């Protein structure tokens, strides 16, 4: 069920890890910088995400988080069906790779306005979610979920 | 108005919980920080505005209203920074009640969370999903979609 499906994506920059959740139907994202991708960090990130949007399904980004006791506990807590993230559809991989490159591009564009990477990454989530493509991802996610409520 | 949010700062366990409340829906986002500083408040608003279409923020106190760093984040993110004076007195009573509701929920999830920050996000989840028959999560999405269309 499309309005509730999200994909986790973990990318690296400046020796740090950027954890992203993409709402697959809209391209809307939330993202955080963490020191490393552990079960505990992923779990807490999912808890935050599910408190903010109606997360029904998550495609986890790798098998360590799919396996992780802590990730499973957060998904049980927040009512999330944890799935694998295998691109049975191959164009999925490319879409995510392209967002990572686009996100890193926006990060380079603001990187000097931000003393800390975390700032630059939240600036990048803002520019990504507001970019008009004519609707933005922030507009599409709202539209998709509102249609689903009604 | 679909773009109006209120900042709210409450204390528990010697730590600070910063809350943004979407006024029309009651939907919230919240974070634990060591201390309410301009830099923390700025970063929190930047995150909030990248996630929801934040047009106006009622700041929670005059230090954040004044803060250069808060004004810079509001300029960067396109937010009109306002004072949070309850020109309607029922506004402050609504925030007090939510801080008490939030603290209650945090109490109820204390067996389950080792760190306060986990309990606070559990409390955000339960607050936003609570049916009152729509939830706050439902109302904000409905409000903002009506706005877009
Ligand atoms: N809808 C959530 C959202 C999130 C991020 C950025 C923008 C938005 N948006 C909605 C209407 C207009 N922008
Ligand atoms: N809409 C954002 C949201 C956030 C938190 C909890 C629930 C929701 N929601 C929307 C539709 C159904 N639940």
């Amino acid at each position: 069920s499309s309005p509730g499906i999200w994909q986790l994506d973990c990318t690296h920059l400046e020796g740090k890890v950027i954890l992203v959740a993409v709402h697959v139907a809209s391209g809307y994202i939330e993202a955080e910088v963490i020191p490393a991708e552990t079960g505990q960090e992923t779990a807490y990130f999912l808890l935050k995400l599910a408190g903010r949007w109606p997360v029904k399904t998550v495609h986890t980004d790798n098998g360590s988080n799919f396996t992780s006791t802590t990730v499973k506990a957060a998904c049980w807590w927040a009512g999330i069906k944890q799935e694998d993230g295998i691109p049975y559809n191959p164009q999925s991989q490319g879409v995510i790779e392209s967002m990572n490159k686009e996100l890193k591009k926006i990060i380079g564009q603001v990187r000097d306005q931000a003393e800390h990477l975390k700032t630059a990454v939240q600036m990048a989530v803002f520019i990504h979610n507001h970019k008009r493509k004519g609707y933005s991802a922030g507009e599409r996610i709202v539209d998709i979920i509102a249609t689903d409520i009604q």
